[PDB]
């Protein structure tokens, strides 16, 4: 269904390759030398020999980042007149690019995609010159450059499943609505001038950007601003010339969570705790720029231009971004830090941890293929979090690039699997009552939770047996499988038919929609057909006591789908759930599904009316049950002993099970100030048998929870419309006004 997100993981390639040994870091064909000639002033020369290069775990992306450090060499810049040269000793360059993956298992190569992160040179031109000539080279030898690549190991991971990528959480806008907010607050620089002498020439520009655009061809920390430019003339000493109307700057920065005084409204929060504004990092060193150049169209409307003054233009461009770009003031992120909610319940949903990232996605333009145009619906900004004070070491930038594409929506919130697990699928087995939290292992890596001590499932009433049914240490379960909640009896064991020992098993699964009614959206957990049940006994128990282990799987497993005790002779039933026995490996075993269900429900002649009858009985008794719940969520050992003491039919057991986890699961996007554990629960159970939209809680209300401390420049909030377990729980919505 999904494409593959592919994971370049860097920081482990490094790790392995050096527990390995491995290293192809002297490999690389050490002569090189590169001339770029025919320009207006002068030409220029590079040559040497290569010492190293060394692939860095600073990869942001699919985008290597190799430093290359030269031994020894020269770089010569001459004219007709004059000529300096320059040792290129132990000088390091750090050169970036962009590959793709091959289902070859080889990466290619993009051919353009070179650009100089630092070099270690710490005057202006002689860096400069040293990048066009390191870049010219590079492209000329991509073929080796790809091939050096290909043999470094590069650890990837395939995500099959949408992922957060070890972070809790994630509020996420499309790249067309972070533009939407730049344009709208107008914080960035118009008009530009910048004068500037190479030798004794004079270069100035002088003219208006449009709204700078976040656009695409970096990813994760490194973000890239489009800066149009509306009008513009380039003079050089005498000549003066008119920029094109399709002039253009890109530029690359970082962007940084910087302490902030707290100004933003958290109507899920007391507004204690720290606010973090994201901002660009403005602070160059002596061998970082602040803001690279990775891009620009410098044309004149005569095309009169030299050969390479584009390139001088550049310089002049590079050094006004960097004298300049601090007056940027754009805030892109605001998020309180170690706030305290309002409704205890909700403060898990409350970060402790951020940072950002990004996803570029492009596609090929349609007007020439062979170039890419930014898609900037399903390019994602994203502020990630932890929560719960949980700790992430190895913070992941390159976030999931297919979120805004499923969801079809620009803006979204995205909470983890095992999260989901720990909040929903927890509430959901408190309300089951079936015994205390400490009873269970709650494991995120496997997203299951299961018993880790024996479990007295309950007295059994089918027969007039009266035992208990017994279920040993992981034979209970409650898990997310294939993006669907799954309860799951593994094996609870009794003797129904006196002397032989039974394994009875039940499997349901549930989907998590969202339905719409008159507009509003609300969470649902429905069935998704069909239920498992099986039965197993000895093979030997089997061939010595068939007729009364038939005539009690008929009562166990019609039970089980009626929702209660089923006596009723049936010789249909009798002959058809026989067949249904497999004997293999000393053992006897029936398990149906699917058809077979219906099947036996037609053939126990029961009605619609009768079977609804039934669920409102054990609806009815689910409420009494969990009005018994504490408000912690724990059932006293007094009230577990009663619920399991009164013998009950099996299937009795069972539905009423489905419908304490069924409403478990949705109370948990209803929280309020001051609620009452029990009232709520027996609400939606209430509400669910009668069909009761109304009284349902809304997604709207738990998606203030989560987005009142994750903030964007706009007066919006997230209104969701959509909703999906996919391997994580993704809400996806349209950022309203707030009136």
């Amino acid at each position: 269904n999904l494409k593959p997100y592919i994971i370049y993981d860097w920081k482990e390639t490094i790790l392995k390759n050096s527990k390995d040994n491995y290293s192809i870091n002297e490999s690389i064909p050490k002569i090189f030398s590169k001339k770029i000639c025919g320009g207006r002033f002068f030409n220029s020369t590079l040559s040497g020999n290569w010492k190293s290069w060394t692939l860095t775990d600073e990869g942001e992306g699919p985008h290597p980042v190799l430093k290359c450090t030269i031994d020894n060499g020269y770089l010569e810049i001459y004219s007709n007149t004059s000529s300096e040269k320059h040792s290129l000793k132990d000088i390091e360059i750090k050169v970036c690019m962009s590959i793709k993956p091959n289902s070859d298992g080889t990466h290619s190569l993009c051919k353009n995609s070179f650009y100089i992160k630092t070099n270690s040179l710490k005057r202006l031109i002689l860096s400069h010159c040293l990048d066009k000539l390191i870049l010219a080279w590079f492209k000329d030898n991509h073929k080796y450059i790809e091939l050096f690549i290909n043999r470094s190991r590069i650890q990837t991971r395939v995500e099959g499943d949408l992922s957060l990528l070890g972070w809790d959480i994630e509020s996420s806008v499309s790249y067309k609505t972070m533009n939407e907010f730049i344009k709208k607050d107008n914080l960035y620089e118009k008009k530009f001038h910048q004068y500037m002498e190479v030798r004794r020439n004079e270069y100035t520009i002088d003219g208006e950007f449009g709204p700078w655009q976040m656009t695409t061809g970096a990813d994760g920390q490194n973000i890239r601003f489009l800066c149009p430019i509306k009008s513009a003339t380039y003079k050089i000493n005498d000549d003066v010339y008119i920029a094109k109307p399709d002039n253009f700057i890109i530029i690359q920065v970082d962007l940084k969570y910087f302490d902030s005084k707290t100004t933003i409204i958290d109507p899920s929060g007391l507004n204690n705790g720290q606010q973090f504004n994201l901002k660009v990092k403005t602070d160059s060193t002596d061998e970082i720029n602040a803001v690279i150049l990775v891009g620009s169209r410098i044309t004149d409307v005569n095309e009169d231009l030299y050969p390479g003054d584009d390139v001088s233009l550049e310089i002049v461009f590079k050094t006004w971004f960097n004298a300049n770009i601090q007056k940027f003031t754009q805030i892109f992120s605001y998020i309180l830090l170690n706030e305290t909610s309002k409704i205890p319940e909700y403060q898990w949903l409350k970060p402790t941890q951020i940072s950002y990232g990004s996803a570029s996605v492009t596609m090929p333009d349609p007007s020439n293929p062979n170039k890419e145009l930014s898609n900037l619906d399903a390019s994602t900004f994203a502020a990630m979090a932890m929560v719960e004070n949980h700790k992430n070491d190895r913070p992941n930038h390159a976030v999931d690039n297919r979120f805004l594409e499923l969801s079809k929506t620009p803006a979204a919130f995205a909470i983890s699997m095992p999260e989901f697990l720990k909040h929903f699928l927890v509430t959901g087995l408190q309300a089951m009552q079936i015994d205390n939290l400490d009873a269970f292992e709650v494991s995120s890596e496997n997203l299951v939770i299961t018993n880790k001590k024996k479990i007295n499932f309950g007295k059994i009433q089918d027969q007039n047996r009266q035992v208990d049914a017994l279920i040993e240490p992981n034979n209970f379960k409650l898990a997310i499988q294939n993006n669907q909640v799954v309860v799951e009896i593994v094996d609870a064991t009794w003797q129904q038919v006196v002397g032989v020992t039974g394994h009875f098993g039940y499997r349901q699964a549930y989907n998590l929609i969202l339905k719409n009614e008159n507009n509003v959206y609300k969470p649902m957990l429905e069935e998704s057909g069909d239920v498992t049940i099986s039965y197993m006994v000895t093979e030997e128990a089997w061939k010595t006591t068939q007729d009364a282990i038939i005539s009690a799987t008929v009562g166990l497993v019609v039970g089980t789908i009626i929702g209660t005790a089923f006596s009723k002779l049936s010789d249909k039933l009798y002959k058809f759930l026989k067949s249904k026995f497999i004997v293999k490996n000393k053992k006897a075993s029936l398990k149906i599904s699917g058809k077979d269900i219906n099947e036996v429900i037609e053939m126990s002649d029961i009605s619609k009316p009768q079977l609804l009858s039934i669920k409102k009985a054990n609806a009815k008794i689910s409420t009494e049950e969990v009005g018994l719940i504490s408000q912690n969520g724990s059932t006293s050992l007094e009230n577990l002993a009663i619920f399991k003491n009164k013998p009950r039919p099996i299937g009795e057991r069972v539905q009423i099970l489905g419908l304490k986890l069924v409403s478990g699961l949705i109370t948990t996007f209803g929280w309020s100030i001051g609620f009452v554990l029990p009232d709520i629960l027996k609400d939606v159970i209430n509400a669910n048998i009668n069909n009761n939209f109304e009284v349902l809680p809304g997604i709207q209300q738990f998606t203030q929870q989560c987005i009142g401390s994750i903030q964007w420049p706009d007066n919006s909030e997230l209104k969701i419309d959509f909703a999906k377990l996919q391997g994580v729980y993704l809400l996806g919505g349209n950022l309203v006004k707030i009136p």
